[PDB]
Parts: structure tokens; C-alpha cells; sequence
């Protein structure tokens, strides 16, 4: 419609993810959760609650044939994760920012293989200065028995990050699957994964468990719950709309004005190169913006 | 000449290069020399010398209207090594190569201010590729760490006016080649000619002249290795001034900047040493950047 199209979208996303960052470090902090699929789960069960609540007050669509082809999505999401903080378990968060800045070129260059596009060197300039960016901010920061496992589930992450932004976008696209109708099914089928995912690799232990996630934490995985929603249906409008390069180029853009705040608004130390890594990554935006801008009057 | 065009030059001004490399480290070894601009005025006076006898047996040409436009060209060059000696003083060869690559990129943007090009988006891509492999370099090497902000601070200063002059160098040169059809054993000829006044001149102002203490440590050994490395220097002062001309004042510094890699992975190949697999990760990054810059280039031809 109206607004559900081009830049807002960006926007929008953009906002949700700022208050998402704030509710998970201001409002329910102290979120070192030993159960994280569980409260991924709650997260997903707070959007499809809010989905039905809102449909039977105004949307979306229930299915089987479109369920068993959405399946692999919801079960790539989940695995993304799954490798995501299996990666972050013996990788340094700047170095983890290296391989999913680098995950953009092959979801790039992947989406040529699925779409039919081309990568233009102006597009291919603005991630080699986001790779750039991630580097310089590695750079600017403080055994083969320790090597190996971060990395081959650091490879493993990037190659699931980059089917499930390539394979949901086209299935949307396949499906005409609006936005309401994409959040919808990213939850739902996410649901018993999910589960299955948390009873594989989480303890279960009754009351060293009943201890610890007890009313505080049901009310706060509910709030953080409440900040996921705008979030899981802006990630589907953003891919949608634009592309999956785009959504993971915004995705990378959005850490930065949270990193400034960070030096504006709190008195901490900081190096130059961490700085300049800030300014590197707007200049990667910048040129992306151009390129995009490039590619309309060019085709 | 006819096979006075194209890669042919690239290639010449490699092996020129290679050559050079190999007589500093092996032919005229432990020339961690105290008078650097008297062994380049050495240089320049065998580069002569070897112009007059071949021009007498056969080239060349001597002015003065030429001479007057060539004397900033020359005084470039020798700021060019100064600038550049004192900003290795204080700062790391890894961090030297990051500045030195970047400089690649306001040749190229220069060039548009001086002969009206435009950096396509493809040369701008392998330009950061450059930039990329130079930090991935640095970021995979603990030679960095050279022994308070009283001990380390000039070293940006002298690193950002050799920025200015390599680049002002290259795109003065290169400009006054095509102006005055220079060809090549010109641009050689007036570039080592005008700078034996100026190597002098430095020298008097930057080295210590102390009579019996220089003596002993300039002699006959010395004297002989001068020669030496001036007869290696003999190619590739040719062939940079022919590379500049042919190709472009970006080709040159990217061609320059290219040189290093095979020299590295040398090291890699031929000697028994440590290392990491970033400085490795490095080499290849750098050859996807002048693989790139060579489709860049190729695309041009066939887009104007
Ligand atoms: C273990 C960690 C490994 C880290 C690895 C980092 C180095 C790779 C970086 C970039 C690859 C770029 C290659 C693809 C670009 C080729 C040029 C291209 O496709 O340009 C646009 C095209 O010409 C339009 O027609
Ligand atoms: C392929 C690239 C990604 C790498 C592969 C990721 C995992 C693949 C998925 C399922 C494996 C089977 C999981 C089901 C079995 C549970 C494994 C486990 O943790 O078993 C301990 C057991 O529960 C103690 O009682
Ligand atoms: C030490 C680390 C602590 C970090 C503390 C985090 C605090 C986060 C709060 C506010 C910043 C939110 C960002 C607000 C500005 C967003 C601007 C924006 O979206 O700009 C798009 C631009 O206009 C397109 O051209
Ligand atoms: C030591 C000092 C500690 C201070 C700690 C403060 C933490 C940050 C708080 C607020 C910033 C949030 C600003 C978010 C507003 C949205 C950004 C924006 O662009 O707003 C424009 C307009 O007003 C609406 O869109
Ligand atoms: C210790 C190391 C510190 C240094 C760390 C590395 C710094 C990299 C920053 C900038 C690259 C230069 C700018 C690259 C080009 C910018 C965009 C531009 O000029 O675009 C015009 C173009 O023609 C449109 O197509």
C-alpha cells in the first residue's frame, strides 16, 4: 500500500532495531540467559499471539501446502542462530563482524544465482569498505585446539545466514506473501524448532532451573518479547521490498549509530581507529545509497 | 622504438625492480648507509654518465626552457625520499605500505584534476582491495610495536607530505612528458641531470660532514658498492619514466605498489622463516586487486 514500500521500510526496520538495543540493555538487562532458545521461544510465541489478537480486531493466511515449503526457512533461521552463537562461543565480537560483513559479498553475489541480477562495482566498493570498517575496528581492539572450532562454525553460520535471507525472499516473492503473512510463518513454524533446538544443547535440571527463571525472567523474556515484534515483521518487509543484500547491508549499517552513541552519551575510553572504523562504515552506507541510486537510472 | 608501448613497460619496470631488490640485499649487502642522498647522487651521476656514453655511441636531448620546467619535478623527487626516510623513521613499514596504497587513490583522483579522466567504479573496488591487503598485512604482524606521546608523533606529519609530493610527482612528470614529447631516455636524462644539485643540497642540510670520522666508513668498499647499486638503479629509472608515459601516473604507483607481493611471497617460497596466515591471506588480496584493476583497465579501452 501506501507505506508499505522503498525506504520506510529501511526505516522502519532501522527504528526497531534501536528499540530493541535499548529494551535489551536499559529496560530487561542482565539478560546472560543460560535458556536461549526458550526465551527465543516465548519472543516467538508473545508475535503470534499479538498477530491473532490483531486479526480478529481489523491481515494473514494459514496453510499446509505453503507450510512445508516455509519449513527449510524457519528451520534455517533457527540452525542461523544455533551457529551464530556456537561461533560467538569462541570468536572476539569484532572478529565475528569481519565474516558477517563478508557474508553481504556472497549474499550479493548469491542473489545473481537465485534473482539473475549483477553485482556493480559500485555496490562491490561499499562492501569491500564495510569489510574494511569490521577490520579497522578488530584492528583498533584488545592454538589450533582453539582455532578450529570458532571458525568452522563461523563458516557454517555464514553459509546458513546467507540460504535463509536468499530462500525466504524467494519464496515470498514466489508465494506473493505479503508482510503480516511472512512474520506470521517465520514464528509459527519457528515454534517447535525452536523446542527441539533447546532440548539438544540447554540443561533441563527442575529445581536449579525453577531458581533461576522464575517471575522476573517470565515477565522479562514477555517484554523483550513485546520489543522483538516490530523487528521480526520489519526484517520480512525490509527483504521484501528491497533485497536480501540490502536488508543485510542494513542490518551491518544499523551497529554503528548505536557504537556513537555509545562514545557521545558515556564516558569510556577509546582508541582512533575505533573511531575511524565509525566513519569508514557511514562512507560504506553512503556509496551503497549511490549505487542503488546508480542502478535505477542505468537500467 | 614500436615496443616502446603497453605492458611491455609494466613488465620492464617489474624486472627493473626485481633487480634492484636482489643487488641491494645480496650484490651490495649491509648498505645501512649513514649519507643516503650521496649514495643516490652517485646513482644519478652513473645513470649520466651511462646516457652520455651510449648517446655518443648510436637518443637524448639538453635545454634550458625544458630545464626551468623540469627543476620542480626534480626537486619533488628528492623531497619525495626525504619525506619518505623520515617518515620510516618514526613509523612502521607495514603502516608506511597502508599510506603508501592509499596515496594510489588521490593519484587516481588527481589525474581527473590534471587530464580529465574519471576513476571507474571497478579501479575504485581494486584501490580498496589495495588498501584491504596493506591492513590485513599490518593486522597480521607484530613488527609495529617500535621502542607517553613524546616518544612517537612526527611520523604522521612526514607520512602526509610524502602523500602530497609522491603524488604531485607523478602527475607533474607524466603531464610534462605528453607536453613535450619527452619519450623516455629524456624524462631519464633530465631527471637524474636536475637532481644532482638538488641530492647536494640536501645532503649539506640533513647529513653529517665530520672529515676522518667519514673516512674510514666511505672508503674504497664503499665507493665500489655506489657503483654497483648505481649501475642496478640504471633500469629501473628508465623504465618508471617509460611507465608513467605509456600507461598512466595511477598504473605506475598500482604496478609499484603490485612489485611488493612477488618479492614477499619470495621470502615465503625460498626462505625457511615464520609466519601467520594473515601476512599470507595478504600477498593473495593484493593479487585480486591488480587481477581486477586489469579487467578495470580492459573495460575502458572497449567504454571509450
Ligand atoms: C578466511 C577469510 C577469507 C577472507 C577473504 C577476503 C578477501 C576476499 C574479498 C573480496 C572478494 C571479491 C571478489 C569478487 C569481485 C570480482 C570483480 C567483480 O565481480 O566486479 C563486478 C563485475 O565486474 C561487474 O560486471
Ligand atoms: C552441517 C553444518 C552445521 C553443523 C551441524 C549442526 C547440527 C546438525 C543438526 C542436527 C544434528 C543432530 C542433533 C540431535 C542429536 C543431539 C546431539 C547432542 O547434543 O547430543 C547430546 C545428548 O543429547 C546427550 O544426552
Ligand atoms: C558503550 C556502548 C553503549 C551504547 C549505548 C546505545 C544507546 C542507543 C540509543 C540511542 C541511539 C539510537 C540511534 C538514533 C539515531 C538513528 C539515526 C538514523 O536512523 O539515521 C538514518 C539516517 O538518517 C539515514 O540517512
Ligand atoms: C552520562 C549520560 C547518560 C545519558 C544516557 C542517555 C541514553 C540515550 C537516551 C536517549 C537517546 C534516544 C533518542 C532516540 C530518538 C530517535 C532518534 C531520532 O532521530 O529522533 C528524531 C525525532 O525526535 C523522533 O524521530
Ligand atoms: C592505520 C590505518 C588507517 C587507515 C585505514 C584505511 C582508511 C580507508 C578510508 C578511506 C578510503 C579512501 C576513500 C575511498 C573512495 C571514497 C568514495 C569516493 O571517492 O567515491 C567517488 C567515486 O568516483 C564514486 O564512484
Amino acid at each position: 500500500s501506501v507505506a508499505n514500500s522503498g525506504p520506510i521500510s529501511i526505516l522502519s526496520y532501522c527504528g526497531s532495531s534501536i528499540l530493541m538495543t535499548v529494551t535489551n540493555k536499559f529496560v530487561v538487562n542482565l539478560k546472560d540467559f543460560n535458556m536461549n532458545f526458550v526465551m527465543l521461544f516465548v519472543q516467538s510465541l508473545v508475535c503470534t499471539i499479538t498477530l491473532i489478537i490483531l486479526r480478529i480486531l481489523g491481515f494473514r493466511s494459514l496453510n499446509k501446502t505453503d507450510a512445508k515449503n516455509w519449513f527449510p526457512i524457519s528451520f534455517l533461521l533457527v540452525l542461523m542462530i544455533y551457529t551464530s552463537s556456537k561461533a560467538l562461543q569462541y570468536l572476539a565480537v569484532p572478529i565475528y563482524t569481519i565474516f558477517k560483513n563478508l557474508t553481504i559479498i556472497l549474499i550479493a553475489y548469491g542473489e545473481v544465482l537465485f534473482f539473475g541480477g549483477s553485482v556493480t562495482s559500485m555496490e562491490l566498493s561499499s562492501f569491500l569498505l564495510m569489510v574494511l570498517s569490521s577490520v579497522v575496528a578488530t584492528w583498533g581492539d584488545q592454538a589450533v585446539a582453539s582455532f578450529n572450532p570458532g571458525y568452522f562454525w563461523m563458516f557454517t553460520n555464514c553459509i546458513t545466514s546467507a540460504l535463509f535471507v536468499l530462500i525466504m525472499r524467494k519464496r515470498i516473492k514466489l508465494t506473493n506473501f505479503k508482510d503480516f503473512d511472512t512474520m506470521f510463518y517465520n514464528n509459527v513454524l519457528a515454534l517447535p524448532i525452536l523446542l527441539l533446538f533447546s532440548f539438544c544443547v540447554e540443561d533441563w535440571s527442575s529445581v536449579n532451573l525453577t531458581n533461576n527463571f522464575s517471575n522476573d525472567s517470565l515477565t522479562a523474556m514477555i517484554i523483550s518479547g513485546v520489543a522483538s515484534v516490530g523487528i521480526s515483521y520489519c526484517s520480512g518487509w525490509c527483504v521484501r521490498v528491497t533485497s536480501s543484500t540490502t536488508y543485510s547491508m542494513v542490518g551491518a549499517l544499523n551497529k554503528l549509530p548505536i557504537a556513537l552513541s555509545g562514545l557521545i552519551f558515556f564516558d569510556a575510553p577509546r582508541n582512533f581507529l575505533s573511531i575511524l572504523s565509525i566513519f569508514i562504515g557511514f562512507l560504506s552506507g553512503i556509496i551503497y545509497a549511490v549505487a542503488k541510486q546508480k542502478k535505477q537510472q542505468a537500467q
